[PDB]
């Protein structure tokens, strides 16, 4: 019964957060084993913008990087680049470090956000890959070290690490292994994002869960194709539509007894006439951060 | 950078859910300390939906019909008692993660994290508000009973509900956690409405200030307006008067942008009678009202 935009229990991250310092500089950083992981620009200042982390990394010691989780302060052992990341090796190792795994996620897929400032938690909340490799998120200044992630099983799967924000407001980041999504570097210069475009297999997930949950007036008797319903969604800057996300729809399909194809051509009228002042699971727009995984765990058994 | 609907984090709750069992009914509870808190009807059956006494039914149960289970370990019940609409099951292991705590009830307009978790196991986290009928629109399945809402007040978490059922339009109703429900409902399979929701005005304002915060700022206009004058309008459709109280909790965000609150009242006054023009706000093409100042301010610091 109902449906919202949902993000994983915090609990196995919020254990990983400190607050990693340099000089002047404090940002977040998560430990994981006897390694804190955090954005390389910790180790520059005002000054240090041509950001040439190379030199700056080479004057610093391990003394000059203070770890404090929460009160408690570790000592670096060793300090290494890796990307857009920095490696401190510390000497204690985290009691509550979870099973763990990195990966790098596709456009598309979502994950949740624990936004952290000076190495304590703030808040939770999902957000999904752009296309264009941007996450729509909410990061104030220090935010820089929080991470993303997704919780499979009882494994969390760290998948994003908070670099920027972008002049149009949609911030940019890493994996946890330091390489950013889409075209973008961490030095304060001109970059822009390039056109971001709708999930449309998402807003089809979305549409299925409208109909589990009573949301059916959209729908109509009409059915398309693959080719006809892409050549409609491409002029409203929609993402093709491919025969693998069909198939990743067929258990919402299953659940509602509608084709895929059936759900598209209710799809291609929404797009060409608009919701006609009426709402979808209360909302005015077509929405698109839910993938068909998330409907299907929400709408488990309904 | 940004706005979005952001919950708490919900790692200081996570580590009090437990599964409550009797026969074959399963829900979740509230561990804290050595007392698990979850609905009383987990003590029902199906056989049960026609006059549910749970009085009776409580006093048939004793401590073996009850299997607490903290993950893989049980948690002996040695005694049980019934607060309203919740049971109070006494066991003899004491929650090592128990957090500083406190139980509140909130007033409709608040917002608060909710925990949704299934067999003691949470699933996922996300922010509600207590509407004015005393809903919250949530997202629960079948054994979500016993997940609760809360904030976190500085060091203490404030648990302020538990959820308990569904009604008929898909909105979800629950106590606080002393078994009180918030509204007109009862936790019997009977039937129950929730009447007539209003739109909570002064959260809609807080979050015409994110906008603002955040860049978007075509709905400003050079226009002001009197509180009455305001109220009158947003009266006729159906929006919950603002009050002196709601003006000056407005305050700290009047602060940040230099808008004092009774010339944001006329941008969402002009909003209300001419529309959003096609347009959205912070990516929404309605007026969001689950915004209280306070999720404003702590998310915008
Ligand atoms: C991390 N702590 C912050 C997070 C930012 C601050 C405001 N909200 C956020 O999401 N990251 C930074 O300050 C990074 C950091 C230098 C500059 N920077 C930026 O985000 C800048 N933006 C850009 O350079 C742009 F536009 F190109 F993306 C800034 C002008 C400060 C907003 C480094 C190393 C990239
Ligand atoms: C707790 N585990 C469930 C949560 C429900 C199930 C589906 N989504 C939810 O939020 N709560 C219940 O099953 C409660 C429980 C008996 C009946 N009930 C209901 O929610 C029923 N609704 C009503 O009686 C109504 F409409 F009046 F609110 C049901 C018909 C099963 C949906 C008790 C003791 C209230
Ligand atoms: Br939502
Ligand atoms: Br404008
Ligand atoms: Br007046």
């Amino acid at each position: 019964s109902g449906f919202r935009k949902m993000a994983f229990p915090s609990g196995k991250v919020e254990g990983c957060m400190v607050q990693v310092i340099c000089g002047t500089t404090t940002l977040n950083g998560l430990w994981l084993d006897d390694v804190v992981y955090c954005p390389r620009h910790v180790i520059c200042t005002s000054e240090d913008m041509n950001p040439n982390y190379e030199d700056l990394l080479i004057r610093k010691s391990n003394h000059n990087f203070l770890v404090q989780a929460g009160n408690v302060q570790l000592r670096v052992i060793g300090h290494s680049m890796q990307n857009c990341v920095l490696k401190l090796k510390v000497d204690t190792a985290n009691p509550k470090t979870p099973k763990y795994k990195f990966v790098r996620i596709q456009p598309g897929q979502t994950f949740s956000v624990l936004a952290c400032y000076n190495g304590s938690p703030s808040g939770v909340y999902q957000c999904a890959m752009r296309p264009n490799f941007t996450i729509k998120g909410s990061f104030l200044n220090g935010a820089c070290g929080s991470v993303g992630f997704n919780i499979d099983y009882d494994c969390v799967s760290f998948c994003y690490m908070h670099h920027m924000v972008l002049p149009t407001g949609v911030h940019a980041g890493t994996d946890l292994e330091g390489n950013f999504y889409g075209p973008f570097v961490d030095r304060q210069t001109a970059q822009a994002a390039g056109t971001d475009t709708t999930i449309t297999v998402n807003v089809l997930a979305w549409l299925y869960a409208a109909v589990i949950n009573g949301d059916r007036w959209f729908l109509n008797r009409f059915t398309t194709t693959l080719n006809d319903f892409n050549l409609v969604a491409m002029k409203y800057n929609y993402e093709p539509l491919t025969q693998d996300h069909v198939d990743i729809l067929g258990p919402l399909s299953a659940q509602t007894g509608i084709a895929v194809l059936d759900m598209c051509a209710s799809l291609k009228e929404l797009l060409q006439n608009g919701m006609n002042g009426r709402t979808i699971l209360g909302s005015a727009l077509l929405e698109d951060e839910f993938t068909p995984f998330d409907v299907v765990r929400q709408c488990s058994g309904v």
